[PDB]
C-alpha cells in the first residue's frame, strides 16, 4: 500500500522511530522468549500503522521506520503503541523482572539516577508497566523522498529523518518524544486532546542546534528517568 | 446495606453514573409512558446494584451514582444493565421511534453525522436496540469519602467523582465509556473476559489533561456516533 506513503515533497512529513529499549540484553538472557515477544512486538505496529493509515519505510530488527502524511495520525498511533503493549499479555514476568533489576544495578553507577519502577509494589506497576519497553521519537519536517532502490517502496533522506531518529535514541523505554516540530504540526485541536510535559532543550549528536523536547504522555502516571544522551541511533 | 459501600480511603473506587439520554424530550413527548418506563428502569437497575454487591450512592431523576469496591463487579453491572434493557419488554414502540426520529433530524444539523440506527431495516435494529436508552461512565481512583450528611449513607468526593460523571456525560446512550484508569484497575484475567475498543483521547471540561477512553462492547454489534462533547454532568 504505497498509497499511504508521503509522496509530495512540499508536504512536511511525520517520521515516527521506534525501538525496544535493551534488545541486545533481554536476546542474551530471554533467547527462548524474544522471538516470539518480537514477533508479538511487530503484529502489533503494523496493526497500528495500519488502523492510523500510516506507512511502514522500513524495519531493522525490532526497530521500525514509519512515515505519516498526518502529524496527529502520527501521534495517536505512537500513544496507541504504548497502550496495547502495556496491554498485552506478554505470557511471562521475565521481561518485567530484567528491566527491573537493570534499574537497581544502575542506580549504582550514576548516583543520580533512582529506579523509576524497579521499587513499585506490584498493584502500582502493573497498571503502568508490562512487557517490552519500546522508546518512540517523532518529528516533523521536509524530506528528500525517493522510490525504490529495488524495494517499489518508499524512503526519506536527509535532516528530518537523522533529527527522528537521534530523538528517539534519547527515549527511555516507554517514554515517546516529540520534537517541538512535530508537536507545533498538530493544529491547537490537536493539541487540546494530547497531554505533553516539556522537557526543554537536549544537544543531539550530529545536529547544530539544540532541539527543544516534548514528552507525550500515554499511560497516565509513567514517569522516567533522565533522558539517555549516551546512545546508538537508527542506521 | 452500607457494608457494600467503599469506606477505606487507600482503596480505589470504582464509580458508575448513569442517565437515560434524552430524557427531556421523551418526557415531553411520552408523559403518559415515562412514568412507568422510569420505574421499571429504577427497578432494573437497582436489582443489578445487589446482584453485583455494589453501592447505590444517590439517585436524581433518572440519573444514578453507583460505587464499587470491585472494578471487575462495576464493569459487569454497566454490560447487564446494557442487555437487560435491551431484553425487557417496555410494551411499546414509541420510545425506539423517538429515538430514530431525533437521528434523522440531527443529521440535518451534524453534515459529518450518519444515523446509527434509524435506517436499519426493523429485524436488524430489534437485535440491538429496544426501549430506553442509558449511558453510562466509569472511572476508578482514590475518593474523599464521607459518611452521611444527615442520610446514614456514604458518599464520595473530588477528582474521581468528577471524572467519572464527566466521562459518562460524553457518551452515547446505550454506550458505556470507562476511562484507562478503570481498564487498568481491572486484573489481566478480568481484561480477557471483557471486550473494548479504544477511543483515543478525550478533552473533558473542568479536567486539566485529556481522558483516554474505552468503549466497553456490551450488546454485540452496537455501533455509535462521535462522543457527545456537547454535554451536561451530574451536579
Amino acid at each position: 500500500n504505497n498509497n499511504r506513503a508521503p509522496k509530495e515533497p512540499t508536504d512536511p512529513v511525520t517520521l515516527i522511530f521506534t525501538d525496544i529499549e535493551s534488545s541486545t540484553a533481554l536476546w542474551a538472557a530471554h533467547p527462548d522468549l524474544m522471538p516470539d515477544a518480537v514477533a508479538a512486538h511487530h503484529r502489533m505496529v503494523r496493526s497500528l500503522i495500519g488502523r492510523y493509515k500510516c506507512y511502514e519505510v522500513k524495519t531493522v530488527g525490532d526497530s521500525f521506520m514509519i512515515a505519516s502524511k498526518s502529524p496527529f495520525a502520527a501521534v495517536q498511533l505512537a500513544q496507541e503503541l504504548q497502550l496495547c503493549f502495556l496491554h498485552h499479555d506478554w505470557g511471562t514476568n521475565a521481561l518485567d523482572d530484567s528491566y527491573r533489576e537493570f534499574e537497581e544495578q544502575r542506580a549504582e553507577g550514576e548516583c543520580e539516577y533512582t529506579p523509576p519502577t524497579a521499587h513499585m509494589d506490584p498493584e502500582v506497576y502493573s497498571r503502568l508497566w508490562n512487557g517490552l519497553r519500546v522508546r518512540v521519537g517523532i518529528h516533523t519536517g521536509l524530506c528528500d523522498i525517493r522510490h525504490d532502490e529495488v524495494t517499489k517502496g518508499y524512503d526519506y533522506y536527509g535532516r528530518t529523518p537523522n533529527m527522528a531518529a537521534r530523538t528517539e535514541s534519547v527515549a527511555n523505554g516507554g517514554q515517546v518524544l516529540m520534537t517541538h516540530a512535530a508537536y507545533m504540526s498538530l493544529s491547537a485541536e490537536d493539541r487540546k486532546q494530547i497531554d505533553v510535559t516539556a522537557l526543554g532543550d537536549v544537544a543531539l549528536r550530529g545536529v547544530s542546534d539544540p532541539v527543544k523536547m516534548y514528552q507525550l504522555n500515554t499511560v497516565p502516571s509513567r514517569n522516567f528517568a533522565a533522558l539517555r544522551l549516551d546512545r546508538e541511533y537508527f542506521d
